[PDB]
């Protein structure tokens, strides 16, 4: 039941006693010597200190398009919704500012509950064998909050599995453990579904700063990296999509490839006809581009929410065989394109669980779920390979005349220079050439772009990092029209000339097969 409920209050005043004073004592202010570096350690990422001290009913500003407050929507007509928030060890100011932000900010006739994940903390306020700071007062808020707990952690996949599984409602939505909502930000997602319900629909993300909680605006359209993680469309990228939706208004929903993380919300029944998600998934990972891919190509549908807004606080602060695991299952969705992304990230020889994973390429034949060309051909041929004809070169860039090749020196990350070194075969010294905007990348990093300078550095699609390579072997800057010569194992530009064997390179095609064949465990 709602008691002294209202506007901003839509589930009643929270928190309150049977005495009336809050069952939450609020912390003084941050002390004045406070070192920001270690506030932030001792806090995973947040500044704890301020936190503690902000109140639970934080009032947070309407980061919404004003025409988006011009919308009505009939909460009776609607299918009520069950919001699922995960979480491991969050701390309690975050954790349950977030659960006031949802209450406060949702009807309670369109939420049927909300379910609090513990994926196995080992705090002792939301440990059953410790304070039960946590457990105390949730007995002050409504009874549609319940917790649920995993065992032990079983990782992001895991315990947003076990959410789900929990729900009640038709529609779930997932949350973070560290957010506030602006208004009305869930009507519009069961709108959205309610029309259709193959539709995933996510809000779009504001921020909450991690050292002075100032709330700060944000950014659709997300592409994803042969390193596998998502990445928001170049300015080159929207360029290339039509007209009409090249700026979108800024109240329509627009789809996306990816998701950029997972705040979203689906039919129950839907998502677990179209593959939920892969529970041989470890930990937290590529989750969300094996999701999306499958998504897609299954007949579903993924679009952002403009007037749907969440903030989120982003960290500054703190396994890792599992993030490989994850990137080589989510090749399976990827099909003759999972050669490109298995060379990215290194060939990686893992323990990617065949045996589930050749239960999943079962499960996606039955459900005939279109190819990963179809994907890109359909979904985004804004990329810059839409097809593995768009690499026509990945390998050494080779001068038989020094006898010797191009050498990343040691990391592939933009921001340092290239070298000559005699030639032995690694990643290290192998590159790879997008014909779409010309660029000469490290195979390990797509964001890494060669320069006339002899230095990578961060990729943009424009005339600044485009390259031809000439039919003699000749590495042209399209801009200067200069080619680029090894003399001295120096790395300058020259005038080009084809019978200078110093500005002469030789690079390996690249025709790989038609199906890509897993490495073995
Ligand atoms: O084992 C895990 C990993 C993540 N999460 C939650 O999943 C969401 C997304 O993870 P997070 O934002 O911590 O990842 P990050 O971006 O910090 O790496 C957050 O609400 C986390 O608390 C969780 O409950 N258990
Ligand atoms: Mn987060």
């Amino acid at each position: 039941v709602l008691e002294g409920a209202g506007p901003g209050r839509l589930h009643g005043r929270l928190g309150i006693k049977p005495d009336g004073q809050p069952g939450y004592t609020r912390a003084p202010s941050p002390p004045t010597d406070l070192s920001m570096p270690q506030a932030l350690a001792r806090g995973g990422g947040f500044n704890l200190y301020l936190s503690d001290h902000l109140e639970l009913d934080r009032t947070a500003p309407d980061a919404r398009h004003a025409s988006c407050r011009q919308l009505h929507y009939d909460l009776s007509t609607l299918p009520k919704a069950s919001v699922i928030i995960v979480f491991y060890n969050e701390p309690f100011s975050t954790l349950m500012r977030s659960v006031h932000s949802v209450l406060n900010g949702t009807p309670p006739q369109i939420l049927e509950e909300l379910i609090l994940v513990d994926d196995g903390s080992t705090l002792p306020y939301i440990r059953e064998d410790g304070n039960q700071q946590l457990v105390e007062y949730l007995k002050l808020l409504p009874a549609k909050v319940r917790l649920i707990r995993n065992e032990v952690r079983k990782g992001i996949v895991g315990a947003r599995m076990k959410g789900i599984r929990a729900s009640r409602a038709p529609i779930f939505a997932i949350l973070d453990s560290h957010i506030e909502v602006s208004p009305q930000w869930l009507e519009p997602l069961l709108l959205r579904i309610k029309e259709d319900s193959r539709r995933v629909v996510m809000p779009q993300i504001d921020g909450i700063d991690a050292e002075t909680f100032k709330h700060i605006a944000g950014g659709c359209k997300l592409g994803f990296l042969w390193k596998l993680m998502e990445h928001s469309y170049e300015g080159h990228q929207t360029a290339r999509l039509p007209p009409e939706e090249r700026q979108p208004s800024p109240t329509d929903f627009q789809t996306s490839p990816a998701m950029a993380g997972g705040l979203f919300a689906a039919n129950k029944a839907f998502f677990f006809d179209v593959g939920a998600y892969d529970e041989d998934f470890q930990f937290w990972g590529t989750e969300n581009l094996e999701l999306s891919f499958r998504l897609w190509q299954c007949g579903g549908v993924l679009e952002c929410a403009p007037c749907s807004r969440v903030y989120h606080i982003f960290r500054k602060g703190g396994p890792g065989d599992s993030i490989t695991i994850n990137k080589m299952r989510t090749m399976l969705w990827m099909d003759e394109y999972a050669d490109l992304a298995w060379r990215v990230i290194g060939k990686p020889r893992v323990n990617y669980r065949p045996e589930s994973l050749e239960k999943r390429r079962e499960w996606r034949k039955r459900k005939g779920c279109k190819s990963f060309r179809w994907f890109m051909e359909n979904v985004f041929p804004e990329g810059d390979v839409v097809t593995l004809d768009d690499v026509p070169y990945l390998g050494p860039l080779r001068n038989d005349k020094i006898g010797m090749c191009l050498d990343n020196m040691g990391w592939a990350s933009p921001g340092h220079a290239v070298g000559l070194e005699y030639c032995h075969g690694g990643d290290t010294q192998t590159f790879m050439f997008f014909r779409k905007v010309g660029h000469v990348m490290p195979v390990n990093d797509d964001e890494a772009c060669l320069q006339p300078s002899g230095r990578l550095d961060w990729c943009r699609g424009t005339a600044q990092f485009w390259w031809d390579f000439t039919s003699s072997g000749q590495l042209m800057f399209r801009e200067t029209k200069q080619c680029l010569s090894a003399f001295g194992r120096k790395l300058r530009m020259v005038e080009c000339d084809d019978t200078d064997p110093y500005q002469i390179w030789s690079w390996t095609a690249y025709n790989p097969p038609d199906t890509f064949t897993f490495p073995s465990v």
